[PDB]
């Protein structure tokens, strides 16, 4: 991704757009209970911390774009992830604006806590008062849909989350790039039966896993691997992503019986932003907050793992790559051992950054001691080794617990750390209970022993 050109959002026809400049993390009363060392990103160039301009920090994701072409061994991927994709029998249909609003089988309803997005933004309307579950009215969107139609500016929000002290004094904050009310709607009607074709099967077909539930899919996601394990890191996946990509996924698409819009890709290829009181175009590099995001991101990645086995391997057997994305995030086995330095190198062609998996300094063999799949580890229970653990470490749920966005959820966000944190046994469980319960607050929380929530997950099965 590249930006052609910023400026003046006056100069092009568009309002200045209001964001708040203070985080809503604050100090929980954890805070000095677990040990932590992240903070809340900078949210603003004037922030005390910053050691460098900030607006320059968040924009320097957009490194370029290394390829133009989809070349002879990404026309290769595309035609075996498009025949994987075609034994699923996806519903091409265009899915109705009710649906599309208030959810179906496989697809949730449009989240009412999020922007709007532009217009609706600089108007002062809200969601709220566009849907209503209750009776499912899609009238009034309808109408907003005839009046602004789409193809709108995606408004830019700094995200208000944790990050290292280096992260933070470095300003590399990360980015929502908000796709309008209007572009969400018409891209969930467009490919809302795709979305939720993938939504119901995880796996090695789809070669994703969004939607997924890791305390059940855990379980079979090793009898779906080949014997050799390989993975690796992505330095701003979502940025670095050439238009090259996003032909190559319009080439997908068109194979599967979605030919019909393709256009809608173009949309998240060449976009333009509003950020405050500025306006930019950019080419290529895909948005963080629009519709599909993370499944395009996981068609793409499969697209990109396929075309750097074959440019590097000439004679490799896709028919054995099993493999499964989370946008960015991959697991992935070939019956024979592969380089993974050697697919970096490879993918640094094609406008990719590749490092070794979980920040390692060197390229090691990934084992399922090793490997991490949305940060979490694979561990056979004690008592049915045919049951995996979802591990993730204590690490990050410490630094969570010691801040909180709202009072009021204190209680939700507790439970949510515990159903993370159980996995890690019954010694490390009840030390993390006990601690909670060291001050006043977490005493009067209703949190889950351990052989609650040991039965519950026997039980989920
Ligand atoms: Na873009």
């Amino acid at each position: 991704g590249e930006i052609q050109w910023m400026r003046p959002s006056k100069e092009v026809g568009y309002p200045i757009i209001n964001a708040p400049s203070k985080t809503k993390l604050e100090p929980s009363a954890f805070h000095y209970v677990f040990e932590g060392v992240k903070e809340p990103a900078v949210l603003t160039k004037n922030d005390p911390r910053l050691k460098t301009d900030f607006e320059e920090a968040i924009f320097s994701k957009y490194v370029g774009n290394k390829i133009t072409e989809v070349d002879e061994y990404m026309k290769e991927a595309v035609d075996h992830y498009a025949g994987q994709l075609m034994s699923l029998d996806i519903n091409t249909e265009q899915m109705c604006l009710e649906d599309a609003m208030y959810g179906t089988d496989g697809l949730e309803a449009l989240d009412l806590s999020t922007s709007a997005g532009y217009p609706y933004v600089a108007m002062g309307k809200k969601k709220r008062d566009i849907l209503n579950k209750q009776t499912r009215d899609t009238k009034e969107m309808q109408k907003l849909l005839d009046t602004y139609g789409i193809n709108l500016p995606l408004v830019t929000y700094v995200k208000d989350e944790l990050r290292s002290k280096t992260k933070v004094e470095q300003g590399k904050s990360r980015l929502i790039e908000a796709s309008s009310l209007n572009d969400s709607v018409a891209m969930r009607m467009a490919f809302g039966n795709l979305y939720a074709a993938f939504h119901k099967n995880p796996g090695v077909i789809t070669g994703s896993a969004v939607g997924c539930d890791p305390d059940l899919f855990w379980s079979k996601i090793p009898v779906l691997m080949e014997e050799k394990l390989f993975a690796f890191d992505y330095t701003g996946y979502d940025a670095s992503l050439s238009p090259a990509w996003f032909e190559a996924l319009k080439m997908v698409l068109e194979k599967i019986g979605f030919g019909d819009r393709v256009d809608y890709i173009d949309y998240l290829n060449h976009s333009h932003h509003l950020y405050k009181n500025k306006t930019y175009c950019v080419k290529g590099g895909m948005p963080s907050g629009s519709s599909g995001t993370s499944i395009f991101n996981s068609m793409i990645n499969n697209l990109i793992i396929r075309t750097l086995l074959l440019k590097t391997y000439k004679g490799i057997d896709l028919d054995h790559l099993k493999m499964i994305a989370y946008g960015d995030d991959v697991i992935a086995s070939y019956p024979h051992e592969v380089d993974a330095s050697l697919l970096a190198q490879s993918g640094k062609d094609y406008g990719l950054t590749m490092t070794p998996a979980d920040k390692s300094a060197t390229f090691e063999t990934v084992t399922w001691e090793n490997v991490t799949f949305l940060k979490r580890f694979f561990r056979a229970d004690e008592k049915y080794p045919f049951l995996i653990h979802p591990v993730m470490p204590m690490k990050e749920i410490h630094e969570s617990i010691r801040w909180t966005k709202d009072p009021r959820n204190t209680q939700d966000h507790v439970r949510s750390l515990c159903l993370l944190a159980w996995h890690n046994g019954e010694e490390e469980y009840n030390k993390f209970l006990a601690k909670i319960r060291s001050v006043p607050i977490g005493r009067a929380l209703d949190l889950p022993e351990y052989s609650t929530l040991y039965d519950r997950w026997l039980d989920s099965f």
